[PDB]
């Protein structure tokens, strides 16, 4: 009776992420509901439709969802460019689309509609978070980017956010996106911030291939004085980081860095269950099952002008603690962690040791969805 569709890239290049996001869905679901599946008298049923990453199948299977299971609620997808293309089918339905996972900025500004909220991170909370942690008075910062729009628009957002920190901006660098060569760009950054007082850093953004931070830690900064920062990243992706101890980002997630009830039984269960610690994914996909139990008990119904008008400002509890879905865009402002990196060798990740719990307040995410 309570439908809930999950749309998922469970075939393709987004597999593993998927199957994680599924895993924090049900789990999420099971701690909601104290492990009945029912909520104020509905058994909670879950649909998923695989859409393989391919945006073409992700609208037809979304439509799908709404139309022939009667779902009263979606919560996709793996792909960014996937969910994209399926906001104007929560629009042509008339029914709510919680994204999550896919970060792109573009679904909750240019591309949102009323229909769309977001438990997912954006990449402007990435951007921003990393320029709260590291921003400070007596801190130069360079940046190095990929030269495309996810590059370019982290670095402005990052910009913005590192203004009212007191830390200074010497220069940015944006390179090809198939660059794997950063001798020549390296000494460009090196050369940028040797010279400067205080604390130098390099900030990375990258997406895919190419190990900036092994190939810029190779050409030893510290000789200068320069240290490395990027993002945080999941557990298979942080094992480079190993290679990087000290180093200070901000990231989403790390599973022992939010210490609240809900995170303590997610870690200790998901252990139990699977031998192994919860991911990005597995969190984002409970924030999402904590998001839909909350606002069908406040709206009482799952008619979907009162469920937008019950999520718009609504509060919620996730592993990551509070989240609250903002009025204007429906994008879920939530905690963000400064992290450093430890390197204990026995373990397959680089550990992020918390530093700081960006709370909510601390950044100022802009509102893009005004035509």
């Amino acid at each position: 009776d309570l439908k809930i569709a999950l749309i998922y890239g469970k075939t393709g290049p987004l597999e593993a992420y998927a199957k994680q996001t599924e895993t924090g869905l049900m789990m999420g679901l099971e701690y909601a509901t104290k492990g009945t599946m029912t909520l104020d008298g509905r058994k909670i049923v879950v649909i998923t439709k695989d859409d393989q990453s391919k945006p073409d199948l992700s609208k037809a299977a979304l439509a799908e969802a709404y139309q022939d299971d009667g779902a009263d609620i979606a919560i996709g997808t793996s792909s960014s460019a996937a969910a994209l293309a399926d906001l104007p089918v929560a629009e042509e339905n008339k029914k709510i689309l919680i994204v999550e996972p896919a970060v792109a900025d573009q679904i909750t500004g240019e591309k949102w509609n009323r229909y769309i909220f977001r438990t997912g991170r954006n990449s402007s909370q990435d951007a921003i978070s990393n320029a709260v942690a590291i921003g400070k008075q007596g801190v130069t910062i360079a940046t190095l980017a990929q030269d495309y729009a996810f590059g370019r628009d982290g670095v402005a957002a990052f910009k913005e956010a590192l203004a009212k920190t007191g830390a200074t901006l010497a220069t940015e660098e944006y390179v090809p996106t198939t660059t794997t060569d950063f001798t020549a760009v390296g000494q460009r950054l090196f050369d940028a911030l040797k010279d400067k007082p205080g604390k130098k850093i390099i900030w990375v953004i990258w997406a895919g291939g190419g190990d900036p931070l092994t190939k810029l830690q190779d050409m030893d900064p510290k000789r200068y004085g320069i240290e490395l920062s990027t993002g945080g990243n999941i557990l298979p992706a942080l094992a480079a980081y190993k290679r990087l101890p000290g180093m200070e980002g901000a990231t989403y997630y790390y599973y022992d860095i939010p210490k609240n009830p809900i995170n303590e039984w997610l870690v200790t269960e998901h252990q139990k269950r699977f031998n192994a610690p919860p991911d990005f994914f597995t969190a984002g996909g409970f924030s999402a099952a904590m998001a839909v139990v909350t606002a069908v008990q406040k709206a009482k119904s799952t008619d979907t002008e009162k469920l937008i008008a019950a999520m718009e400002g609504m509060e919620f509890d996730t592993p990551k603690g509070k989240m609250v879905f903002r009025k204007e865009d429906h994008q879920a402002l939530q905690s963000m962690y400064h992290f450093k990196v430890k390197v204990d060798p026995a373990v397959a990740w680089a550990v992020l040791e918390p530093v700081r719990e960006l709370k909510i307040e601390e950044m100022n995410i802009p509102i893009k969805n005004k035509k």
